[PDB]
DNA sequence: TGCTTCTGCCAATAACG
DNA sequence: CGTTATTGGCAAGAAGCA
């Protein structure tokens, strides 16, 4: 019991018991309700921080390394994150990276290890 | 106002038996 | 060891700062 199920027009919905947010995935449900359990904790390896959710420690994580993953394809500068990325696109380059076409590279993940595509 | 950090989808990984 | 369960990387818009 971290939840209850809403069901309208036939759409399930998992609803936080602690904070009330709604999830159409059970998976989505879990990962936030660590937020209030805290039952698994995601500490930095740098420094130590703690996190919790996975994600938001490998994304801290990689502001430590100083990696470059993104790649602007029209000039070649390289940022560490979606959020310059985009931001240098749709300044610089007049272009929404989030469109039809593909306007930057995303390298693999280096500096560290995390799965890889 | 401009950085900065904060859930659906499903591939990669793990757990199971 | 291969079948099922779980993890968490990713986008990109939202929210949270100051
Ligand atoms: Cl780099
Ligand atoms: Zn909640
Ligand atoms: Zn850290
Ligand atoms: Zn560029």
């Amino acid at each position: 019991d971290d939840h209850y199920e809403l069901i309208v027009d036939g759409r399930v919905y998992y609803i936080c018991i602690v904070c009330k947010r709604s999830y159409v995935c059970l998976t989505s449900l879990r990962r936030h309700f660590n937020i209030h359990s805290w039952e698994k904790k995601y500490p930095c390896r740098y420094c130590e921080k703690v996190f919790p959710l996975a994600e938001y420690r490998t994304k801290h994580e990689i502001h430590h390394t100083g990696e470059r993953r993104y790649q602007c394809l029209a000039c070649g500068k390289s940022f560490i994150n979606y959020q310059f990325m985009s931001s240098h696109i749709k300044s610089v380059h007049s272009q929404d990276p989030s469109g039809d076409s593909k306007l930057y590279r995303l390298h693999p993940c280096r500096s560290l290890q995390i799965r890889q595509y």
